[PDB]
């Protein structure tokens, strides 16, 4: 009679053990992780020290912001940018002039100047484009 | 018996697991990002500080609109702008006059001027030329 | 025990939160607990269809 | 599965390096220099 | 369940690996030397 | 109840072996030769 | 009591397993075979039989190496190869006079000539390019 | 002892599975379907109604024969056709006079004329080229 009562409370345990792991099986089945891309294109004028960046398509993101060194230029450099970096739609552009770089503290005159692409859905951020420049 | 009723519950696992991961997969086989195309020839006139742009080729898309420094233009600087940039149809002329932008406020004399196609199917924007002007 | 499979998705831009029931397995009806039950005692309308 | 879902990202990733080319082929085929 | 899992990861990868190269034929796409 | 334990484990050893398999593959993905 | 200690016992037969199973699987995992690829001309010159080999590119590879029918030619013909073929670098050039194989022995008047890219890493080769001659 | 045993079972079950589903998977693994391509020229002469199909390249099929609107001439036109349809080797030349098709009985004087390339070893038939006509 033991062995008969231990595999109903065996079965019983094996039931409640699918129970918990098919919860953490569904945790990872819904996790499709989403990736943006983008394309745009950065332009650097050695005539002028002048950095020109438009959004040539949107692919599937919605807004494309720039990082990288225009972290310090931006956070400080004021003026030396114009139009609106934090949110750039297709058909925009941004000019950033350079030449006040080499003498403003915190302004790096070298570096990368690089483009992320941003869906609200998730806050997914990647990057679509690099370029370096030197006004140094 | 409990390695047998184990087995059939983690079949039962699977089974639910394929129909979770079936949509998931779907989802992504259905997103087959469209992106317009189409010609349309920019021309800065220096003897006249005048600006022409036609659309020589329709290609995919079905109407093409300014951007970038139009934006600023077009805003306030009124009737500088002859014909319709909101829509133009292959064969169709706008004609924009750059005297009075040197001292209209908010026009800029410098910048970019870039076409950009629409879809009204998905709502996609992609930009197709772009030419840059100097009347400062 | 019941099994069956259920999608949540919480929406970052609108600050909204979607649930949809991919398979129902052996069970027959699903209802949503946890946080649900504070908000749908007195939040009221911000629940919209059948919970 | 996988292969299939490459294929796909693929796709799309041609198709944007299309529209990126593009601008760039139709910028050279304007300057007909007089 | 293992095969399942092993797909989902599998895509997961593939996403992560076009999102690598985009970036690196984005790269060549934009060189047009004059 | 052993099969289920065994369905986890294999599971872990998934997710080891595509971790370890993703380095591999971005290695090649980055060697775009110039 | 039994059947629980006999789950008990499998548990840990399967924990077992699965450390046996990983190395197999891992062993695999780590095993991703490269192949070494170059681009390397060969011309062979009917006017005065003789054929010319040069290294155009490198791609991936450090090191090219003649096979085939240069086994046989190399081994006893002697001089009549001038250069290094054991190790060509971009740029060089190695020179192979045909005239004399018509008459030495153990020197194939046809055959093939094969160029081998090599890797030291992990001692691969490769063929990259081959081109056949006749001058019986 | 009964879930040593169950495990057993189990595993002889899975060997049996894995035997089944191995045969299937193997079947999808040698279908590997072959597509025939060819280059064939067509062309409608409106000086004389008449219609003229070469074939310029083989490509990788073996034998050309002409479908579509040719069905119904082939079969009561007769005589207005000149050559050999159902086998046309590179080089031929099939030539078609229309002149008679509008006046006689299940003849189409228009339609279209399509060329479709032919691979013994399986039977598979596909399209290289088409052209409509227009003798009404």
């Amino acid at each position: 009679v033991s062995p008969v009562i231990g595999v109903i409370l065996m079965v019983a345990i094996t039931v409640i053990l699918a129970a918990v792991i098919a919860a953490f099986v569904l945790d990872l089945g819904g996790s499709v992780g989403q990736e943006a891309q983008a394309g745009v294109t950065i332009e650097v004028d050695e005539s002028s020290q002048e950095i020109q960046v438009e959004v040539t398509s949107m692919g599937n993101s919605d807004l494309v912001k720039l990082g990288g060194a225009t972290d310090g230029i931006a956070s400080n450099a004021g003026s030396t940018i114009s139009g609106d970096h934090t949110d750039m739609q297709t058909g925009d552009v941004v000019t950033m002039d350079g030449s006040s770089w080499s003498s403003t503290s915190g302004a790096s005159a070298s570096g990368t100047i690089t483009a992320i692409a941003v869906i609200e859905e998730d806050e997914t951020e990647t990057q679509v484009a690099s370029e370096e420049y030197d006004f140094s």
